[PDB]
């Protein structure tokens, strides 16, 4: 089997991407946003706390003839932004683009944290990331895509995130009419639970390739790229009257300003990110101070390449027993 699966921009400055996902029997289309950097399919829902909920479209398991609910089983995640969510599980038939899973647990919240219910586009999270960071207890619970790989003509799945623009989850099968060039394959680490890899080093604009391994995650539920600050102090120094701000949070820099871009090794390999993908916007409506792409990952403790850094290449997260990541401009 394959699913293909189109995701969509939340907002104009791709701050998510949402992918419609059928849930229950008849089908509740909830608009999920996919996350390779967790592993918990948690969806907004008739439990949900009703002040915490405000514009998302809700899961009602009582509607559905084919929910079921897994007793005892209770979840609650928090998110490397301060984010937060938690409740009770069903499971219920799921299908993204096609591509169906009976018995997926769903993940129904009954609380969820203000920035969840401050977001309207968002109804949940399809957790992408390895089963073993499922946070469902007494027993864990397996992704969407751990349940599908058995029964998908390749065990894979492809993100194809636009630049301001739609683009593409497909799994089962990698469309080799969605990139240039080649894919480049590099090692997977799964240790911590995540798609955990090795770049080869980075490139400011049109400056030379400096030779380094950058140990960092591919996180589609992330906006941004978070680099070593060695690595981002190097790219903001090329933008004139760019800077660090503790008091907004990060780096920032003149709207009027053009950026440089921003190249990544995959093995030998390498991935320009257009400048103006590092374009966040005016920090604030009406600013001439615009919040950047990259941004140090030193208070994260790991660096993450992510919606920055992936919208500008097709991924293939190739989950076979030894799992691998692909990398091809497009």
């Amino acid at each position: 089997s394959t699913g293909s699966a189109t995701t969509t921009p939340i907002d104009s400055l791709d701050d998510a991407y949402i992918t419609p996902v059928q849930i229950g029997t008849p089908a509740q289309t909830l608009n999920l946003d996919f996350d390779t950097g967790s592993s918990d399919l948690w969806v907004f829902s008739s439990e949900t706390t009703a002040s915490e909920v405000d514009g998302q479209t809700i899961y009602t398991p009582s509607k559905s003839t084919t929910a079921k609910l897994l007793s005892g089983a209770t979840w609650s995640i928090s998110y490397g932004d301060g984010s937060s969510s938690s409740g009770d599980v069903y499971t219920d038939t799921v299908s993204v683009g096609g591509l169906t899973v009976t018995g997926q647990a769903v993940e129904s919240a009954k609380k969820v944290s203000s920035s969840f219910t401050e977001d309207s586009t968002i109804d949940g999270l399809l957790g992408l990331a390895f089963s073993t960071l499922n946070t469902v207890s007494p027993t864990q619970q397996k992704t969407f895509f751990d349940n599908a790989k058995a029964s998908l003509d390749s065990p894979v799945f492809t993100a194809d995130l636009g630049y301001h623009a739609p683009g593409t989850y497909n799994f089962g099968f990698i469309d080799t009419t969605a990139y240039t060039g080649s894919i480049t394959y590099t090692a997977v680490s799964t240790k911590q639970g995540f798609w955990e890899w090795t770049s080869t080093g980075y490139a400011v604009g049109s400056g030379t390739f400096k030779s380094t391994s950058i140990d960092g995650i591919a996180d589609t539920g992330t906006t941004l790229l978070y680099l070593p600050a060695t690595v981002v102090s190097a790219y903001w120094a090329q933008v004139s009257g760019a800077k660090s701000s503790s008091s907004v949070g990060g780096y920032v820099f003149p709207c009027s300003a053009t950026l440089p871009s921003f190249t990544f090794g995959v093995g030998s390999a390498r991935i320009v990110i257009p400048g103006d993908y590092i374009d966040f916007g005016p920090i604030s409506t009406g600013s001439s101070s615009c919040f950047g792409g990259i941004q140090s990952s030193a208070g994260i403790g790991i660096n993450i390449f992510g919606d920055v850094a992936l919208k500008a290449a097709f991924v293939v997260f190739n989950g076979a027993t030894t799992p691998t990541l692909g990398f091809a401009s497009k």
